[PDB]
């Protein structure tokens, strides 16, 4: 069980660090959501502390992510298909963050199952992966980059 | 077995997203193989669908990768030694993609062993890791960056 | 046991490749520690060879990392708190490298436990994660970027 905790906190750290690099690309251009990614890094620090102690993890950050998801989704065109992860430098970095966030979620789920950590931790990471997907699309749109949809 | 499928599709996604970021660095310079990386992202979407359904996975993309590997290898100097992963921004990003692709292959192999997915999926990822290695060397060469070989 | 070796050598490779990309960002600016990261890539090649053969792994590189850690730590302000992984492009890329290095260490530890590889390999990766943390802080400081500390 302690192996699983080290894996979970390590991959949360890998996620926060990948977001840190994406944040650098954002502040360099004229994007205003850098502060949202920085706030997420603070919550990921609290996630790491919660995994390592089970402990309480409030649902406040989950509802905040849901609010941001709604805000960006309502500015995007309809989408009912997978997109190629691309869309510009910021968008592609956010899709990498998104995939790492899904990997962190996979490491947290067993801990939730064994009752070792709050289920809200896994739900936060689940919403974060949707936030990162939506934010990538938003950045690509704001940069005038076309959303690429493969079907065959 | 369902844990293994989520791990395999997640790491395929992580691979396609890392390639998306490398693709951004490519289109920014005067490199012409951006369309090859984009085609690979489409096949990786088909890989994800095949892992998630076992299902048929044609060998067409494998032979196409083998053709591209031959095309680039025949323009490179001889190499019988490990290189330091570097060679410029594009080349170093492709070596990271290459390592992630090997990790995706490690997640797919157990599914092939249990008969749960087509062996052609693992062979595609195996050839992709050779393609990404060769493409990194090619990008480094086209940029005039020296191939670094450590021996001691 | 052979699955574990492939996982360990693959994640060492992923680490060296991530360092290669960080190295590209370093040489682009006026930072002088590019040669230290390149030397680390050479040792990581030797780590891969040691994991794959158990085999001897000298402690020379460990003491060299400890010397470099001391050199940079003695130029930094005191820190008794977690920082948000950021600090500029180079610093944030090094924090990602740091997290990947911790993941490589997690893959090496079981091999050390089963007596299959030298414990010095795990200690090298442990010191490398401290080196990458310290180097990130140093790069951020040299760039005039403020160290971000979240508490709440
Ligand atoms: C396996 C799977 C994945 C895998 C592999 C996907 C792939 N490359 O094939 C991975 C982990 C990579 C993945 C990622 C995502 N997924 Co997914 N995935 C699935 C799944 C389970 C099967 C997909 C499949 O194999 N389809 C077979 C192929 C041949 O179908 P297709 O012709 O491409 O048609 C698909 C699309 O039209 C898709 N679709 C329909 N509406 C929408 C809307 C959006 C925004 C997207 C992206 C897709 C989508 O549904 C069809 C049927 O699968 C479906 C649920 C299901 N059982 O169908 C969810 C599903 C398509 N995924 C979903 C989501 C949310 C996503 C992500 C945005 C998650 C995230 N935050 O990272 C990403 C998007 C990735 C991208 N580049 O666009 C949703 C989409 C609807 C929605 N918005 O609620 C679904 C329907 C699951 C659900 N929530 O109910 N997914
Ligand atoms: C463990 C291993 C790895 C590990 C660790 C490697 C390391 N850092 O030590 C990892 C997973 C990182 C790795 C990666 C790769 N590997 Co490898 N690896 C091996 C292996 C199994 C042992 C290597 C070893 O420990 N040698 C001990 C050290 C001390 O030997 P050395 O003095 O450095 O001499 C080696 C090189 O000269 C090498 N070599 C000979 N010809 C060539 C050609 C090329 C292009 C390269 C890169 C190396 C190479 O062979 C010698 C003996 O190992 C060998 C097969 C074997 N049993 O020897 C394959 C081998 C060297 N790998 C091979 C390949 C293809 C690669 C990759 C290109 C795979 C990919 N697409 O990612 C990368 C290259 C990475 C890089 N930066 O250059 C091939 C090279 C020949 C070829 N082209 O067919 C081999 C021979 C396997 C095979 N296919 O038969 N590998
Ligand atoms: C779980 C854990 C992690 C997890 C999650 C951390 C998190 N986000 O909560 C992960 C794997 C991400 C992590 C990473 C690191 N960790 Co850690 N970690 C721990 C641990 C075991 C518990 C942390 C915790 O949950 N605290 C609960 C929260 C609420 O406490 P807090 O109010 O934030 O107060 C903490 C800080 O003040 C911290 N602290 C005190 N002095 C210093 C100095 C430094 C440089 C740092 C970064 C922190 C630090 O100690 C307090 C108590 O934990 C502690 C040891 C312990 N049992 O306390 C080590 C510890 C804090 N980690 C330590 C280190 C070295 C690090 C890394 C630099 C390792 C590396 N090279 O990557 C990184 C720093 C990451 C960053 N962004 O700053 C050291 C710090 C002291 C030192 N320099 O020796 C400790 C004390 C372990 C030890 N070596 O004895 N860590
Ligand atoms: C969109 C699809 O992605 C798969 N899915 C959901 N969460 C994860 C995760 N953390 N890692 C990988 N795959 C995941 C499910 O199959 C879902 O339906
Ligand atoms: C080049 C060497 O890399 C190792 N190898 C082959 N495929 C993978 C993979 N997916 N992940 C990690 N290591 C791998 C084998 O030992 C091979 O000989
Ligand atoms: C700083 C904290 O990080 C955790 N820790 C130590 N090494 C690793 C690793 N390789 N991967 C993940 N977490 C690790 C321990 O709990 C330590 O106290
Ligand atoms: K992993
Ligand atoms: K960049």
């Amino acid at each position: 069980k302690d192996d699983q905790v080290f894996e979970a906190v390590g991959t949360t750290d890998e996620l926060s660090s990948a977001i840190g690099f994406a944040l650098e690309l954002v502040t360099e251009k004229g994007h205003t959501f850098a502060e949202e990614l920085q706030k997420i890094q603070c919550t990921l620090q609290d996630v790491g502390s919660a995994l390592a102690t089970y402990t309480t993890f409030k649902a406040g950050p989950i509802l905040e992510l849901e609010q941001w998801i709604d805000k960006y989704t309502s500015q995007l065109p309809p989408l009912t298909a997978f997109i190629l992860p691309s869309g510009g430098k910021i968008s592609s970095a956010l899709h990498f963050c998104r995939a790492v966030c899904c990997r962190a979620e996979r490491r947290v789920v067993p801990l939730v199952q064994m009752g070792e950590t709050d289920a809200n931790v896994a739900k936060f990471l689940n919403r974060l992966s949707d936030y990162l997907f939506t934010l990538a699309r938003y950045a690509a749109m704001k940069e005038g980059n076309q959303e690429k949809i493969y079907m065959k």
